[PDB]
Parts: structure tokens; sequence; C-alpha cells
């Protein structure tokens, strides 16, 4: 067990230890690794390659700005990966490609403005994708195929519309977060999101420390009227970004 951490069974707790880097001596038998709430700024390539039995990896609340390619490739048993509240500007191609058993992926509160095109293509079991508080300007391609999602958090980005049909196959959704985006209700492309929210009022949520059902929390930019109230006749294809 690493000096600065505490260990019990197969859980290694290095949370809130003022760590500047991943400590040495994490046993290969570790299944749960808390590295959150530290000041880790960089992850060496291969730092996790030994930890083939990892099931939950908490890297949230650090100072990561990038990730090396292949960082998680050995962690095939991973079901929860937390990267929220770092400063990630981008993700490398194929960063999640080997995490076929992943169920929860936390990417919120970073500086991501886009994702690689195939970033989610192998996450055939993902149930929660949490991506609030970034700089996303378009819905990442591949979310349309994450049919087992129950939680999708897109709040507080820079999204102006949702591509037509993007949510139609997400029939297991119970929590959808859309507030805090400058939805462009003059542009004709807004109609899909308008029509989808009107048909899914019970699953659109806002956040006041916890989930609160509010289908009106998706608001039109410039005004304070809900996206779901927009009439098609008030929109035009010529007023799109
Ligand atoms: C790993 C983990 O459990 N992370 C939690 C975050 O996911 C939570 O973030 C909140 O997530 C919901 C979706 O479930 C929604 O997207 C909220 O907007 C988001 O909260 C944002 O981020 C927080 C850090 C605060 O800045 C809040 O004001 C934001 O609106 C947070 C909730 O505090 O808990 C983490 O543990
Ligand atoms: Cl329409």
């Amino acid at each position: 067990c690493p000096s600065q951490c505490s260990c019990s069974g197969t859980t290694v707790n290095c949370k809130s230890k003022s760590l500047a880097s991943v400590p040495a001596g994490i046993p290969t038998t570790t299944r749960v690794l808390y590295l959150n709430d530290n000041q880790i700024t960089k992850l060496e390539p291969g730092v996790f390659d030994r930890l083939v039995n990892l099931q939950t990896l908490w890297l949230n609340n650090n100072q990561l700005t990038s990730l090396p390619a292949g960082l998680f490739d050995s962690l095939t048993q991973l079901t929860i990966l937390a990267l929220d509240s770092n400063q990630l500007q981008a993700l490398p191609v194929g960063v999640f490609g080997r995490l076929v058993d992943l169920q929860q992926l936390y990417l919120g509160s970073n500086q991501l403005s886009a994702l690689p095109s195939a970033v989610f293509d192998r996450l055939v079991h993902l149930k929660e994708l949490l991506m609030c508080c970034n700089k996303l300007t378009e819905l990442p391609r591949g979310i349309e195929r994450l049919t087992h999602l129950t939680h999708l958090a897109l709040d507080q980005n820079q999204l102006k519309s949702i591509p037509h049909g993007a949510f139609d196959r997400l029939s297991s959704l119970t929590h959808a977060y859309l507030f805090g985006n400058p939805w462009d209700c003059e542009c004709r492309d807004i109609m899909y999101l308008r029509n989808w929210v009107a048909d899914h009022t019970s699953i659109v949520m806002r956040w006041d420390g916890k989930a609160v059902n509010d289908p009106d929390s998706a608001k039109c930019a410039g005004t304070n009227t809900p996206v779901r109230a927009v009439t098609e006749a008030s929109t035009s294809p010529s007023k799109c970004p």
C-alpha cells in the first residue's frame, strides 16, 4: 500500500492527499482506485498497465489537461471511469476503445470543445454519460447509438441544436439534462429538440444540487421562453449558424 494512501481489501483510497502524481506501489490486485481530489497534472503512459483488475477508477477533481493514448487500454474490467472536474482540452483517438464493460463515464466540468468521432463506439454497455460544463458546440457523434443510456448530461455547454433523430433510440433514458445551452430557436434545426422534449417531458431534468424534473429548463437563447413552446412557423432555415 502506498505510504500516502489507505488500503483495505482491494480498495486503494488516495483521495484528498495533496498528490502531485500517481503514487508508486498500487497493488496489482486493486479493484477500486480513488485518485480524486488531488493536483495530478500529468499521467505517464503505462501508469495503469499493471492494474488489470481495476473496476472503478476515480480521477475526478485533478488538474489533467490531456491524456496519453492507450492510457486505459489494459483496464478491460472497468465499469466506472471518472474524469470530471479536470481541465481536459481534448481526448486522444481510441482512449475508451478497450473499455467494453464501461457503465458510467464522467467527463463533465472540463474544457472539451469536441470529441473524437469514434470515442463511444465500443462502449456497448454504457448507462451514464455525464458531460456537463464543457464547451461542446455540437452533439458528439456516437451518442445516438448508446441505446442503454439512462443518464445523459449535456447541460451548460454551447449547443444550439440537436441533430434530427439523435435521441430517438435512447429509449432507456430517465435523466436528460439540457439547460444552460444557447438553444437557437430562430433556426429551423431547433424543431427536433422541440418535438423530442414535448414527447419526453418526464425525463428532462435540471439541477439544483440534485435532479429536478423540468422540461422547460431548455431555454431559447436571448429570450426566457422554453424550447418546447417554439412553433415551427417562427423558425427559418436561413437563420441557422
Ligand atoms: C464522479 C461524480 O459522481 N461526479 C459528480 C458530478 O457528475 C456532478 O455533476 C453534476 O452532474 C449532473 C448530472 O448527473 C448535472 O450535469 C449537473 O449539472 C452537474 O453539476 C455540475 O458540476 C458540479 C461540479 C457543480 O459545478 C454544479 O454546479 C454543476 O451544475 C456533481 C454535482 O455537484 O457531483 C459529482 O460528484
Ligand atoms: Cl416540425
